[PDB]
């Protein structure tokens, strides 16, 4: 019964998750003076041409965008990655205002929010055997700040009042992830975990330099989804987001000098 309230929020979670106390938790916050260039980093590789998106869920803690992952339609490659790893799904953290939503922060800023394209390292053949292992998945991760409209993001936007409540899903193919991308690829990488429970300590954090841009008028419409299940008393879905966890023995490495 996790969320983001006072009562079961973040601070919360470790009672029933204990490895949220853990040694390689996320999100973390990008002292961007402490990270070091690494040359030793391969170039990212982004290859979405083939995706096939199947559908859109309202899970009561955010939205999510699926993907068919029975074969490489849509793989992350290279970086600090070896091998290949698939897409399943993505979704977003946001906030209640502009000043917050993220869960990653640079130099501890706050971004409206944050796009996460969630991917699992196939030379573990499924996604839940990819959660029992160190080096499972990899989830690329992008800022969002308020300005002008993202054209890759509207048709997500306009779908969402389908999906109004927790449990609503709809149909959601020949979606483009594409269209979410920055120009630059430049990122940060660290080892960590999911940020939501079970928090698992399999991810490897891929988190671009480069935010995109999206309308108030965008946002604002994530701002319009309940946490809630229909004919539940309204809780708005904002600021479901955890904030940033200890970076511990971690080493943050930029792939740009
Ligand atoms: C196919 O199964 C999964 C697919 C994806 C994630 N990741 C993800 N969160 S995150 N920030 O760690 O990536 O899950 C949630 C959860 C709630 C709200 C929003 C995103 C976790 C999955 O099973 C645990
Ligand atoms: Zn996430």
């Amino acid at each position: 019964h996790w969320g983001y309230g006072k009562h079961n929020g973040p601070e919360h979670w470790h009672k029933d998750f204990p490895i949220a106390k853990g040694e390689r938790q996320s999100p973390v916050d990008i002292d961007t003076h402490t990270a070091k260039y690494d040359p030793s980093l391969k170039p990212l590789s982004v290859s979405y041409d083939q995706a096939t998106s199947l559908r859109i869920l309202n899970n009561g803690h955010a939205f999510n965008v699926e993907f068919d992952d029975s074969q490489d339609k849509a793989v992350l490659k290279g970086g600090p990655l070896d091998g290949t790893y698939r897409l399943i799904q993505f979704h977003f953290h946001w906030g209640s205002l502009d000043g917050q939503g993220s869960e990653h922060t640079v130099d501890k800023k706050k971004y409206a929010a944050e796009l996460h394209l969630v991917h699992w390292n196939t030379k573990y053949g499924d996604f839940g055997k990819a959660v029992q292992q160190p080096d499972g998945l990899a989830v690329l991760g992008i800022f969002l700040k308020v300005g002008s409209a993202k054209p890759g993001l509207q048709k997500v936007v306009d779908v969402l009042d389908s999906i109004k409540t927790k449990g609503k899903s709809a149909d959601f193919t020949n979606f483009d992830p594409r269209g979410l991308l920055p120009e630059s690829l430049d990122y940060w990488t660290y080892p960590g975990s999911l940020t939501t429970p079970p928090l698992l300590e399999c991810v490897t954090w891929i988190v671009l330099k480069e935010p995109i841009s999206v309308s108030s008028e965008q946002v604002l419409k994530f701002r319009k989804l309940n946490f809630n299940g229909e004919g539940e008393p309204e809780e708005l879905m904002v600021d479901n987001w955890r904030p940033a966890q200890p970076l511990k023995n971690r080493q943050i490495k930029a792939s740009f000098k």
